């Protein structure tokens, strides 16, 4: 019915207590979506990407905190551009876990700062909507604290914006996506 995939900057920019802090958000997401309807996936990256768990994985296996504790920080460059583009086209993917006919939705987070990433979000953006994928997009660190950087959420979230673009510590996020899931 709803496909959820977590795209989480890894990036030597995240400081160690905000990784940690965006592994507690997804796991709290998950947890309070108990399944019977839902599958999710996850990719974390830098100049490399790694995929933690797939929509299969979860299924197979749907623990919260037993998919999301292992994960440890790659660390460097921050490639989320690319980041986009490869969770359309390996996590919602068939061959991987994905379903037909249910909602994709994207949770992004990041500091807001891309770096080194050979593509721009213009470049991974049109692919997304092509593909009809919501994006919602998750701040932490110093997302807030920079103009360049609230932008960079606008652009990658789903419009509207305001409705898809939360700070980490703000729990209208997690309301905001219960409630995605009720109008669609
Ligand atoms: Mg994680």
């Amino acid at each position: 019915c709803s496909d959820i995939a977590f795209l989480i900057d890894g990036s030597g920019s995240i400081i160690p207590h905000d990784f940690r802090r965006m592994k507690e958000f997804v796991s709290t997401v998950m947890e309070q979506l108990k399944k019977s309807k839902t599958l999710f996936s996850l990719m974390q990256y830098s100049e490399e990407f790694r995929i933690h768990f797939t929509f299969k994985e979860f299924q197979n296996n749907p623990n919260p905190r037993s998919l999301v504790k292992p994960i440890t920080q790659l660390l460097g460059r921050t490639h989320t551009a690319t980041g986009i583009r490869k969770v359309v086209r390996e996590l919602f993917n068939i061959t991987n876990g994905a379903r037909k006919n249910a909602f994709k939705i994207l949770v992004v987070i990041t500091d807001g700062e891309k770096f080194g990433d050979p593509l721009g979000y213009e470049d991974v953006i049109p692919e997304a909507d092509r593909e009809g994928v919501i994006r919602y997009v998750i701040g932490v660190g110093d997302a807030f604290r920079s103009e360049k950087s609230r932008q960079e959420l606008n652009t990658i979230a789903s419009k509207p914006p305001r409705d898809h673009v939360f700070q980490v510590n703000n729990f209208e996020a997690l309301k905001t996506i219960q409630n995605q899931l009720r109008e669609c």
